[PDB]
């Protein structure tokens, strides 16, 4: 038992609903968050850009010293780093983003860090400003992750399309 409350539940591990990842988090704080990341960590819009703001730019701050130490992520990869106020850890993946002219295919080795983690709540990867279709997105992360994800759908009308076609 978790306190994941009011999701809907597509297969055995993977589950859905409408709301703001962001106070999606700071209610449930949960041991991981997934940020919809770049391989820069720059949080700049989309889901990385609230989950920066609501961490008053700690998350900003955190990220631009792994890079600097680090040097950038890939892309289909991941990082652990703190979740803040929002959650234990926040997982860091960089799906590929469409409005770059990344390989879509990428989309599965991101999914696949999830592996690494039990319990997660998170966004669909490379949806929203990130390009792919929301749509293939939930079908790769459903024949990919194997751990208990918890997908939190900012819109209203995306989310009734997720639900409503889903095979
Ligand atoms: O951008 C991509 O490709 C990656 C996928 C994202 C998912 N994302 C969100 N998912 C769940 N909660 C969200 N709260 C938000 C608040 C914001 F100000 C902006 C975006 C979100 C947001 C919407 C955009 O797409």
């Amino acid at each position: 038992v978790n306190s994941f409350s009011g999701y809907l539940k597509l297969t055995d591990n993977v589950y859905i609903k409408n709301a703001d990842i962001v106070e999606e988090a700071k209610k449930v704080k949960p041991t991981v968050v997934v940020n919809a990341a770049n391989v820069y960590l720059k949080h700049g819009g989309g889901v990385a850009g609230a989950l920066n703001k609501a961490t008053n730019n700690a998350m900003q701050v955190e990220s631009d010293d792994y890079i600097a130490t680090n040097g950038p992520l890939k892309v289909g990869g991941s990082c652990v780093l703190s979740g803040h106020n929002l959650a234990k850890h926040c997982l860091h993946v960089v799906g590929p983003n469409v409005n770059k002219g990344e390989d879509i295919q990428l989309l599965k080795s991101a999914y696949e860090n999830f592996n690494q983690h039990e319990v997660l709540l998170a966004p669909l990867l490379s949806a929203g400003i990130f390009g792919a279709d929301p749509i293939h997105s939930l079908r790769v992360c459903v024949d990919t992750v194997r751990t208990n994800v918890y997908l939190a759908v900012f819109d209203k009308n995306l989310y009734d399309k997720l639900v409503s076609s889903f095979l």
